[PDB]
């Protein structure tokens, strides 16, 4: 099954990506095949899937930037039916809103079938200009057609894989824990993790013993991250990755305080250092309390 | 002795308080006598007291506000030399900087004795006058001149203080700690705390699932306290005392996130609800994670 999540979704003929146009938040906004930039973020194409309860393998797509839903416009089974951007609810009992992600055929790449309509997500004619239209399309389940397929690029973890990933790391031990009850975090990209250092206010700050030190650049850091996603998204019910560890020496002598990251096939955890931008894989000793 | 922190050094006779003449950082800025408001900040009249290794009850005196250190004026045992800020550093050798402080006589309040020229920190005539002149003058340990009689009101806590007010505390469980190896940390007011909140963006701020939840406000306000700190005072190798907290039920089904302060008198922990500017004693579940 499809796990809950947020993924990039890329047609598997072509590369475009199912993109909300101008990320609008206005219902009937066109949901269209776009170009993407890989290991960015792309702020149109990013889609929060939730699972239905009771209804198997079976979605909502919220759109993380518009907190709009995909949408099959008045549920038509009529090929060239236009999906589109409309508001909505996480587990809505509209089946315009609803649909059953399974995998091909070829085993890697999913079907979008509307759970109303029973029609799939077509990149019409497998064009691959920008803003090309997507529309509901007759098909089948196990057919080859590329027009139907997509590749569900997986953007974020649950609290269990970032867990499991702290837990194979040697330099986290002691208590470690994220707050959210099984929640899902986005994993940015490191170039859009820089990117939020970089316009923190950290870069500049001076670091000062006990009144602004190390502590306080890995809180600033995760603080600028918060601030970013809230402030970014307009998707809720999902989080962003930033964990935050707090260490000391076998000798009580010397502290360190980083920011944690993951990679981007979410396996490991990847250190930050908040005050100078540094990605360390390596900084032992470890910790006695890392959270996120 | 009197312990490493940050005090309101308070005349004894008359009800003024050492104060750095509008909190100039400029070599030769005079100290006077003046008013104040109790548990506010009193911006120019706070004082960390650091010991001199090897020299028993001597303290550097820096004022928090201005970083620059009570200095009598070219070491002089003349009655009336001037007491002035004046650069240095916290374990100088420079005997002007240098100040024995040890109990009266009522053994409550404390005399403040220049290790170089012997005399005694002196409110003048014992003037209740804003501005009114403090200097160096003749004096003896255990006579009851009220001019030369300061209360040192201790306005922080050490790490084994924090630590021992967290541990008699009902509601935090688990790991706690603080990042600084024994730090020093200025407990806020409560009145100066609500400010910074007030002025943090937090009362306007919208709590949403996942993307701005408890955990989020508690962060923001340490890094907003954080940032307070550094941007507001000049003195170095001192800290805001804020914790955060991290909690969840018995059942794994509900969390929560608090900052924490202290009471004044230094005895108890009281919880900062961030999204409303609450302040708690009770607020049962615990934690299982706390830092400060
Ligand atoms: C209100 C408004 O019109 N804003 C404009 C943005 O929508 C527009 O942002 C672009 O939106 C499109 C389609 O919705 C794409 O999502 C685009 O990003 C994608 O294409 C880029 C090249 O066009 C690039 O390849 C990115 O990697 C990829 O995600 C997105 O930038 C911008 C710029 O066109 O103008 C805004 O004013
Ligand atoms: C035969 C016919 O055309 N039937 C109409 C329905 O399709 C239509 O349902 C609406 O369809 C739109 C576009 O598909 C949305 O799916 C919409 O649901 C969402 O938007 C609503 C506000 O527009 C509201 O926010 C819902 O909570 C949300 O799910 C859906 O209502 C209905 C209603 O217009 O009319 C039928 O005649
Ligand atoms: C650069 C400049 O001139 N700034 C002025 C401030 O210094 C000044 O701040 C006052 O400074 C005095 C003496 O240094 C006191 O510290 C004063 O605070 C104290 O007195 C207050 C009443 O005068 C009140 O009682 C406070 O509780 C107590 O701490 C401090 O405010 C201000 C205001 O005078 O003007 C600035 O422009
Ligand atoms: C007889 C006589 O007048 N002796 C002079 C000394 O008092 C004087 O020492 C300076 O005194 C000032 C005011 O008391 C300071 O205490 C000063 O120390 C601090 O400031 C220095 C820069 O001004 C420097 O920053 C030091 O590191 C710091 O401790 C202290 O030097 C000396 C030097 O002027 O001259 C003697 O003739």
């Amino acid at each position: 099954s499809l796990r809950r999540g947020i993924y990039h979704i890329e047609n598997a003929g072509v590369p475009s990506a199912i993109d909300l146009k101008d990320g609008s938040s206005s219902d009937g906004t066109p949901i269209v095949g776009w170009q993407f930039t890989p290991d960015t973020i792309n702020w149109h194409q990013l889609w929060l899937a939730e699972p239905i309860p009771n209804v198997a393998d079976t979605f909502t797509l919220c759109n993380l930037f518009s907190g709009t839903y995909m949408d099959l416009y008045n549920g038509s089974s009529e090929a060239g039916t236009a999906v589109n951007g409309w508001q909505g609810t996480a587990f809505t009992t509209n089946p315009h809103q609803l649909w059953t992600i399974k995998k091909s055929s070829d085993g890697t790449s999913y079907k979008i079938q509307n759970y109303g309509s029973k029609t799939f997500v077509d990149l019409v004619n497998g064009d691959s200009s920008d803003g090309a239209k997507i529309a509901g399309w007759t098909g089948t389940w196990d057919e080859g057609n590329p027009h139907q397929k997509w590749y569900f690029n997986r953007m974020s973890v649950s609290s269990a894989e970032a867990q499991a990933a702290i837990a194979r790391n040697p330099h986290i031990h002691g208590t470690y824990r994220g707050y959210i009850l099984d929640g899902e975090y986005l994993v940015l990209p490191n170039a859009t993790f820089t990117q939020i250092w970089k316009d923190s206010g950290l870069p500049g700050s001076k670091w000062r013993e006990q009144i602004y030190d190390c502590d306080d650049f890995a809180i600033a850091m995760k603080a600028a991250v918060g601030k970013w996603g809230a402030d970014s998204w307009k998707a809720n019910g999902f989080a962003i990755f930033c964990g935050v560890m707090l260490g000391v020496n076998k000798a009580g002598d010397a502290a360190h305080a980083y920011n944690f990251t993951l990679t981007k096939d979410h396996a490991d955890i990847v250190f930050f250092e908040p005050q100078n931008g540094g990605y360390l894989n390596d900084i032992g000793y470890d910790s006695y309390m890392a959270f996120y």
